[PDB]
C-alpha cells in the first residue's frame, strides 16, 4: 500500500533490531554508503501490535516530513526506512542521552527525581547554549516552511556532546504556499505548549511554533519543570483568555525571561521570529 | 470545541472534591470516596479515578467527557464497570468509576499461564475461561440492548474483580447509536472489516471484536495475529485469513469465534445468540 | 562442610526431576509437579520450589539443606506449610513445598485493610473475627511445632503464607532448629526475645515472644513493629521495659495476651498450649 | 553503643535522605569541609527494619574497613557517618552509572539498552579494576567479594570497587581464615578459600579472574548452566571457564593465570596492572 522510494529504502537483512528505548535500538550495517561494512547504532520507529489506522498514517506522514525537511545539525536526522514487504520501520539517528526533559532533571544542582549525573550539573551557560541550539534548529525548520506543532523538552533529544536535536515530527506540517495551517477543532497538541491562535482560532503559523519555543525555554531554565505548575489544563483555557503567563523561573536572568514573554505575545507577528531569536541568543551566549 | 467550552452541571452525578482523596496511580489513580454511596454517607469506599495528564491535548479532554457521558446513559450491570460520579465543576475533570481488584484481563491471564509457556499465578481451569467468555457476552448483550457500541473491546479493556467477575471497561471510544456510526483510532487487530473498508460500525462490528476477545481468552492473553504486522493484516483478512484455533480450545468454541469473524456482519451471530450458546456450553462444562 | 560434601539419598522424599517443570519466581519459584501425590500419578499439581541462586554462598546451601531436613522432622499439620518432596540427587537441590496462592500474611493483611500499599482487595476486607481466627490458627501451628521440640526462631507475618482458602500456614524454616534433648545472630531484631541476644539462648518461650510480635502485626493489619524506632535503639528500650502500644481497634484482652508474650522472663510468658486454649475461647466468644 | 569518631562523624541535620537505589541517594551539605555550604549528592547505607544483629555488626565493620583503606580513584570512598543518637548511616560516594554487571548487560549488541562497549573500553575497565585491587592489596586488605555486581561505574566510565562488607585486614598475618560455610558467593571463590578456608591477596586475584570473565562476556553469569552444588566437584577436578566469545587469547590466558590452582603461581595485582597497561596501549 506504500510505493517504494529507492532513495531512502534500507534492506531489512542489514537491520538487526534491539530492545525498545514504539522506538527500539538497532544495528544497521552500512546505512551510510561511505562505510559499507560499518555497523552503526540507530533508533527504529515502528508500530505497536495494537496500532490503529491513524498510527500507521502518522508514522508514514512522519517519515515523509523528515524526508522533505532536509538535514540540519540540530534536528534528529532520518537515515532510511524499510517500507516494502514487511512492517514499516522508520530509521533515525540514535541520541545516547535521551530526551531533554529527563536530561535536565538528571543533572539539576543539589539543594532545592530518578537517576542523577552530578558530574554534569547544568551551568547557566549550558542552558543558554541548549536554548540557542534549539532556536537554530527551529530557524532552519521554519526556513523549510514546516511547522512542528509539538515542540517541547520531551521532544528534544540530546546526543553525545550535549548536542540538541529536535525530534518527533509526527504532528509536523508543511505550510509552503499557504498563509497558515488550519488545526482540527479538538487537536492532538498538548495544550500547555499551544499558542492561543491554535487553541481558540485553530490557526497555526511559524509564530505559533515561536510560542511553543517560549514554553520550551521555560522548561530549560526550570531544568525540566512542568509548565503552568498546579494548573490543570481544563482551567488553563480561561486563564489564557485572560492573558495568564508563567512567571520567571528561579535562577534565570530578567533578559531571558523577557525573551520568553516576547515569545508569548498575544499577537503572533509581534513575537520574535526564530531568526531574531537566534541572533539575540547568540549575543547572550557570547556574553555570559 | 474543548478550549472555549464549559462543562455544565449535572446534579445526580456530581461528587464533592473535598470528599475525594486521590491515591496511587493504577491516567487512572486509586482513590477513596466518602459517601459516594449516599446510603452509607460516612463510608469511605475505594474507587478508581480517571483524569487528564499534564500533557493533555484538547482531544483528550473531549474523549474523557465523552467517556463519562457514555457511562451515564449505559445503566448498571454486573459485567460492566459502572460510573460512581464525577467532579466536573470548578477544578480538573474527575470521572469516578468502580475499582476492580484484579486488574485487566490480558495481564490477569498471562500471569496464570502454565510453567514454560511464553509474578506468576495459579492456572485457570477451562470452566473458568468459559465462564469469563459467558459473562463478557452477557455484558455486551446488555450494552447492545442499550444501543451502545463499545468499539474497543479487547482483553486489555476488561477488568477482573471479586470471584473471577468480568467487567467490561474503557468506554473512551464507545458511541450511542440510538435513533450505524460513520482514519480510525481503533486497534486494527480487533477491528471488523466493514469498520475500515466501509467506515461503518454496528453491534455486529462489536461481535467481530468479541471473537478476537475470545481468542485472547483461550490463548491466555496471547497477541492476536502473532507475527503479522498491522500493515499486512488488511490484505490477509481480505483473502479470508483468520486466526488458527487456540491450543486446548474446543472446536465448538473455535467455530463460535469463526462465526464472529464472518465477513458479512449480518451473517455473524448476535450477542443474544452468543449468550444462549455460551450459557449451554458453560452448563455442559 | 558444604563444599567437600554430598547429600545422602532419601527415597521416601526424593522426587524425579524429569517430572518437575519450573516456572517463574514468586529463590522460590512456582512449578508443576506431576505425580507429587502418588495417589494421583497422572495429576500435575502446582507447587513452590525453593532453590539456590547463581550467586549462592556455602551458607545458603547448608541453610537450604537444614531447612529441608527440619521440615522432614516436623511432620504434617494444617497450619504449617507442607513439604512435598525434593530433588537432591544429581543436580541442584530443589525443596518442593505446598503452594500458597494468597502470598505472605503481611501483604495479605495490607491488601485488605479497610478504607481510612499496592493492590487492594476490598471484597476481602479483614473483620475483627478474621484476625482472631488467624491468630488462633497460628497458635495451633506453633503449639504443634513446640510439641515436636522444634523452635522456629523466625516467626513473623512475612513468614506466614495464606492459601486460597485463607488457611494460615507457618513457613520459612530456614532458621528453625531441633532442640529435642535450648539452642545456644541472624534473627530479625524486632521479633527477637531479649534472652536470644542478651543470653544467647533460644527456647519455645523465645518463639512465644515472637508470636506476640506476630499478633501485633496481625492486629495492625501488617504494620511494622516498633515504628519509628531503629533496630540499633531497640536494645536499650526493651531493657527499660519498653513495649509496643496497643493496635487500634484491638481488644484489651488480646493486647494483654501480647504483653504476656513479651514478659522479660521466659518462664513468665504463656506456653503455646495456653495461648491456643485462650484464643480458642476468645474466638468462640467473637 | 558505638564510641564516637569525630574524624568521620557527620551531623544528621546536614543530611537529607532521598529515594533508594539498603542504600539510598542523599544530599549532604558540606560533606566536603573545603565546601562549607556546598551540598553534594551521595549514597547512604543503612539497616533495614528487619535487620539482624549480624547485619548491624557487618555495617559497622564495613564502615571501619573503609576508614582504613585510604583513598584511591578506583575505590568508592567513605565520606562520613552518622553514628550517634540515631540509626547508623554510612555515607559514601555516589556512583552515577550503577553497578558494572547491569551497566554491561545493557551495553549488549542488538539481536533500557545503551550504546556499546568497544573492546578498548572493556580492557580499560579491567585495567582500572586491577589498579584498584593493587592499591587495596598494598593496604593489606582482602576484599573477598569481588564481582561485577560489586563494581560501581561513575560519570566518565570510571570503575570504583565497592561493597566492603566482607573485606578484611590481613596486616601482620599470613592469611585470613574463613568460617567453614562462609557468606562468599561460591562462583567467585578461590579453591583455597572454598576447600581449605584460607584467604590471601592471591585469593582476590582468583576472583579478579572471574570478574574479567564477567567483563568480557559483557555481564555474563560465571560457570553458565552449572549449579553451585555441582561446581564443588568440578573445581576439585580442575574445571575452568572457556574463553568468552570476542576475547583475545592473550586476555583469556590472563584469566587462566588468575585461576592457577597454586596461589603464588597466579599473577599479583602489581603484575596484572603492568600487563594490562601494555595490552591497553596496544589497543
Ligand atoms: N532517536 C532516538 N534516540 C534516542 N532516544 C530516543 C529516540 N527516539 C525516541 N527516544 C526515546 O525513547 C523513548 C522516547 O520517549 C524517548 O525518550
Ligand atoms: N476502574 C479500574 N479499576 C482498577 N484498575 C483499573 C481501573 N481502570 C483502569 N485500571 C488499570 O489502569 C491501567 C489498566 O491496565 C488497569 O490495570
Ligand atoms: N510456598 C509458597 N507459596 C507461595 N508463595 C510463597 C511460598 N514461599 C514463599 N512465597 C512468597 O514468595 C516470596 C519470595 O520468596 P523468598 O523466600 O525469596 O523471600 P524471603 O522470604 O527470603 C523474603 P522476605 O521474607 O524478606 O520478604 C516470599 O516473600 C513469599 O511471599
Ligand atoms: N554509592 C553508590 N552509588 C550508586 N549506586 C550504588 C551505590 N552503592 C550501591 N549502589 C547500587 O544500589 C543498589 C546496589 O545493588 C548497587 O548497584
Amino acid at each position: 500500500e506504500l510505493p517504494e522510494d529507492p532513495k531512502w529504502e534500507f534492506p531489512r537483512d542489514k537491520l538487526t533490531l534491539g530492545k525498545p528505548l514504539q522506538v527500539v535500538m538497532a544495528e544497521a550495517v552500512g546505512i551510510d554508503k561511505d562505510k559499507p561494512k560499518e555497523a552503526v547504532t540507530v533508533a527504529v520507529k515502528m508500530l505497536k501490535d495494537d496500532a490503529t489506522e491513524k498510527d500507521l498514517s502518522d508514522l508514514v506522514s512522519e517519515m515523509e516530513m523528515m524526508k522533505m525537511i532536509g538535514k540540519h545539525k540540530n534536528i534528529i536526522n532520518l537515515l532510511g526506512a524499510c517500507t516494502q514487504d514487511g512492517p514499516l520501520y522508520v530509521i533515525v539517528e540514535y541520541a545516547s542521552k535521551g530526551n531533554l526533559r529527563e536530561y535536565l532533571r538528571a543533572r539539576r544542582p543539589p539543594g532545592m527525581d530518578i537517576n542523577r549525573v552530578p558530574e554534569e550539573q547544568m551551568t547557566f551557560k549550558d542552558l543558554v547554549s541548549c536554548t540557542y541550539q534549539l532556536a537554530r534548529g527551529m530557524e532552519y525548520l521554519a526556513s523549510q516552511k514546516c511547522i512542528h506543532r509539538d515542540l517541547a523538552a520531551r521532544n528534544v533529544l540530546v546526543t553525545e556532546n550535549n548536542v540538541m536535536k529536535i525530534a518527533d515530527f509526527g504532528l509536523a506540517r508543511d505550510i509552503n504556499n499557504i498563509d497558515y495551517y488550519k488545526n482540527t477543532t479538538n487537536g492532538r497538541l498538548p495544550v500547555k505548549w499551544m499558542a492561543p491562535e491554535a487553541l481558540f482560532d485553530r490557526v497555526y503559523t511559524h509564530q505559533s511554533d515561536v510560542w511553543s519555543f517560549g514554553v520550551l525555554m521555560w522548561e530549560i531554565f526550570t531544568l525540566g519543570g512542568s509548565p503552568y505548575p498546579g494548573i490543570p489544563v481544563e482551567e488553563l483555557f480561561k486563564l489564557l483568555k485572560e492573558g495568564h503567563r508563567m512567571d520567571k523561573p528561579a535562577n534565570c536572568t530578567n533578559e531571558l525571561y523577557m525573551m520568553m514573554r516576547d515569545c508569548w505575545h498575544a499577537v503572533p507577528s509581534q513575537r520574535p521570529t526564530f531568526k531574531q531569536l537566534v541572533e539575540d541568543l547568540d549575543r547572550i551566549l557570547t556574553l555570559t
